[PDB]
C-alpha cells in the first residue's frame, strides 16, 4: 500500500485545531475536553497546545469505544510536536531530578498502579516509559545534547516519534531519526485509564511549561520509511518560520545567524557602509555540561512589506517581497546596495546600510524565499535591482575593503543558485527572535 495510505488508515487519534476548539479528527471520534487554561499559540501548522503549571492548564481525551484497548497488547505509536524552553542552569541545579510527565495514559494515585504509558521530562531528559498492569517498567531515557543552540529541548519546535514493538523494541524518534531504544518483551497487560491527559503532572516549577502539537496515535509500530513521511508531511513549505519554528513576522526584530557559520552574530560597519560577521559570545558549564553561543547580540533586522498585498497578514511567506531593515539605536536604516557600489571582482554586490548618497539609486528590494532545506528553519532572501533583475540571494564574502581586517562582508550573489543541492550553504540564514524560553545564563 502506499506510506499516505498507511499513515491515515492506521491513526486512531489525531488532535486538530480549528476554529479555536481541540478535536479529534481521526474518524474514531474521541471526546476531548479542554479545562480553562490551556492555552492557544503560534504552530508548526497552525496554532499548538500550550500548558502551564496549574490544575486548569490540561486537555484530556476519553478514548472512544472502538479504541480503549488498543495498546493492551497490540503495537502502536505516539507522534507530537514538541517545544520545551531551555531550561537555565539555576533550574537544573534546583529542578534537575524533578521528573515530572506532560502526556498521560496513566490513571494516578487512585489504586490502579500507573499501568500504562507516558511522556515526562527530567532536567535535559526526554523520557517515554511503558507500564505493565503487573507493573513491570521499561523505559527509553533520551539524553538531550550539551550544545543548546543544537539541541532538541532548548526551545525549538521538535517532531517526536515513539513506536512500540510488543514483540521486541519501543523506539524513540526525534525529526525522523532514532534517538533511542528499549527492549519491551517481557511486558504484559498495559491497562491504563480511559483517559488520555495532555498536562504538567507533579512538575515543581511553577514557571514551567511547554506545547504540544499534533498529538497522535497509530495502531502500528511505524518504519523509520513512515515516520519521515509523517515527519515532513506537516513541513509546509509557503510560510516562512523563525529559528524556533514559529511564523515568520512582519514588523518584529530578528537576530541575523547564517546556518553555514552559526557561531556568528552579523556586525555592521558604520551607517552607510558594510556588515561582517563576529563570533558570538560565549557560555558554558563544566558542573552541568551544557554550553551554547549566546544569543541577541549583533544587528537587529526587521523585514518590512513592499507591497500592502495580500492582507493584514502578520506572517511572511516565501515569495512575498519586503524590505530589510536594520534597527540601530532606535532609527531604521534600509539594507540594499547602490548601483554600480563596491563589490567582489565576480560580482558580489556589497550590501550597504542606511546608504543615501544623493542621486544614486539603491536597490532594496528583496523576495523572501525557501529554496532549500525543508527541516531547518532557515530563510534565504534574493535582492533585486529597479528593472526586476537578480543580483542575487544574500550572504558573506571573504576579502577586506579599504585597509579593514579581512572579513566575511554581506554581499549580494547569484553564485549560490548553482549550488542549491549542497548540504550546507553560505546564504543560509536564522532569524532569532528574542523569547521568554531562551535566556543566556
Ligand atoms: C572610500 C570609498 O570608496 N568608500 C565607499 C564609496 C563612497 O562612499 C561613494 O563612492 C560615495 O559616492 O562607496 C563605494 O564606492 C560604493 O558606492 O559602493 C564603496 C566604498 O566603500
Amino acid at each position: 500500500e502506499d506510506i499516505d495510505v498507511i499513515l491515515k488508515k492506521s491513526t486512531i487519534l489525531n488532535l486538530d485545531i480549528n476554529n479555536d476548539i481541540i478535536s479529534d479528527i481521526s474518524g474514531f471520534n474521541s471526546s476531548v475536553i479542554t479545562y480553562p487554561d490551556a492555552q492557544l499559540v503560534p504552530g508548526i501548522n497552525g496554532k499548538a497546545i500550550h500548558l502551564v503549571n496549574n490544575e486548569s492548564s490540561e486537555v484530556i481525551v476519553h478514548k472512544a469505544m472502538d479504541i480503549e484497548y488498543n495498546d493492551m497488547f497490540n503495537n502502536f505509536t505516539v507522534s507530537f510536536w514538541l517545544r520545551v524552553p531551555k531550561v537555565s542552569a539555576s533550574h537544573l541545579e534546583q529542578y534537575g531530578t524533578n521528573e515530572y510527565s506532560i502526556i498521560s495514559s496513566m490513571k494516578k494515585h487512585s489504586l490502579s498502579i500507573g499501568s500504562g504509558w507516558s511522556v515526562s521530562l527530567k532536567g535535559n531528559n526526554l523520557i517515554w516509559t511503558l507500564k505493565d498492569s503487573a507493573g513491570e517498567v521499561r523505559q527509553i531515557t533520551f539524553r538531550d545534547l550539551p550544545d543548546k543552540f543544537n539541541a532538541y529541548l532548548a526551545n525549538k519546535w521538535v517532531f517526536i516519534t515513539i513506536t512500540n514493538d510488543r514483540l521486541s523494541s519501543a523506539n524513540l524518534y526525534i525529526n525522523g531519526v532514532l534517538m533511542g531504544s528499549a527492549e519491551i518483551t517481557g511486558l504484559g497487560a498495559i491497562r491504563e485509564d480511559n483517559n488520555i491527559t495532555l498536562k504538567l503532572d507533579r512538575c515543581n516549577n511553577n514557571n514551567q511549561y511547554v506545547s504540544i502539537d499534533k498529538f497522535r496515535i497509530f495502531c502500528k509500530a511505524l518504519n523509520p520509511k513512515e515516520i519521515e513521511k509523517l515527519y515532513t508531511s506537516y513541513l509546509s513549505i509557503t510560510f516562512l518560520r523563525d529559528f524556533w519554528g514559529n511564523p515568520l513576522r512582519y514588523d518584529t526584530e530578528y537576530y541575523l545567524i547564517p546556518v553555514a557559520s552559526s557561531s556568528k552574530d552579523v556586525q555592521l560597519k558604520n551607517i552607510t557602509d558594510y556588515m561582517y560577521l563576529t563570533n558570538a559570545p560565549s557560555y558554558t558549564n563544566g558542573k552541568l555540561n551544557i554550553y551554547y553561543r549566546r544569543l541577541y547580540n549583533g544587528l537587529k533586522f526587521i523585514i518590512k512589506r513592499y507591497t500592502p498585498n495580500n492582507e493584514i497578514d502578520s506572517f511572511v511567506k516565501s515569495g512575498d517581497f519586503i524590505k530589510l531593515y536594520v534597527s540601530y539605536n532606535n532609527n531604521e536604516h534600509i539594507v540594499g546596495y547602490p548601483k554600480d557600489g563596491n563589490a567582489f571582482n565576480n560580482l558580489d554586490r556589497i550590501l550597504r546600510v542606511g546608504y543615501n548618497a544623493p542621486g544614486i539609486p539603491l536597490y532594496k528590494k528583496m523576495e523572501a524565499v525557501k529554496l532549500r532545506d525543508l527541516k531547518t528553519y532557515s530563510v534565504q532572501l534574493k535582492l533585486y535591482d529597479d528593472k526586476n533583475a537578480s543580483l542575487g540571494l544574500v550572504g558573506t564574502h571573504n576579502g577586506q575593503i579599504g585597509n579593514d581586517p579581512n572579513r566575511d562582508i554581506l554581499i549580494a550573489s547569484n553564485w549560490y543558485f548553482n549550488h542549491l543541492k549542497d548540504k550546507i550553504l553560505g546564504c543560509d540564514w536564522y532569524f532569532v527572535p528574542t523569547d521568554e524560553g531562551w535566556t543566556n545564563d
